[PDB]
């Protein structure tokens, strides 16, 4: 059944892009995620309660897609059976130009982001398209507010320490 997000809702995942960029996702429910970026262009950025379109595309392969307040588009592939992760991120020109002003707990700064989104140049878009190694998987149940509750810099040095 393609409409059964059963095996994916509650998923907490750590994974490293072929470019070295390190990222972490928590699938909060059938339309919501939390995430926390640990390194790369926008390292330390993190985000609770991002509306996402979440679907099943294979027995155990799921897709998540969403749009940011910054103008960024994301579409991710998590293959749980084969342990394969694929991410495409379309960033606006100004994020590439100035990544450091997207770096924050976004929830405190959503009108700031909308501001940058209409000033710095939208275009041309940077497509960053990349495979990642899933470094950790876990299930944490639905609506769990405490999976992603601080910045990555606040975590043990270590993280994971499970």
């Amino acid at each position: 059944d393609k409409h059964d997000l059963s095996g994916f809702v509650g998923k907490h995942l750590v994974y490293t892009y072929d470019n070295g960029w390190n990222y972490e996702i928590y699938v909060k429910n059938d339309n919501t995620i939390d995430y926390r970026i640990h390194s790369g262009l926008v390292g330390n950025r993190w985000v609770k309660d991002q509306e996402a379109y979440i679907v099943r595309v294979g027995e155990s392969i799921y897709k998540i897609s969403w749009t940011e307040p910054t103008g960024t588009d994301v579409s991710l592939i998590v293959n749980l059976g084969d342990s394969l992760f694929h991410g495409t991120i379309f960033f606006p020109r100004w994020v590439m130009n100035n990544p450091e002003p997207t770096v924050c707990f976004q929830n405190d700064h959503i009108p700031l982001m909308n501001s940058y989104r209409e000033a710095g140049p939208a275009y041309p878009t940077e497509v960053i398209d990349e495979f990642a190694t899933i470094t950790f998987v876990r299930d944490c149940g639905a609506n769990n507010e405490s999976v992603i509750a601080c910045a990555a810099s606040e975590l043990p040095k270590n993280f994971p320490d499970n």
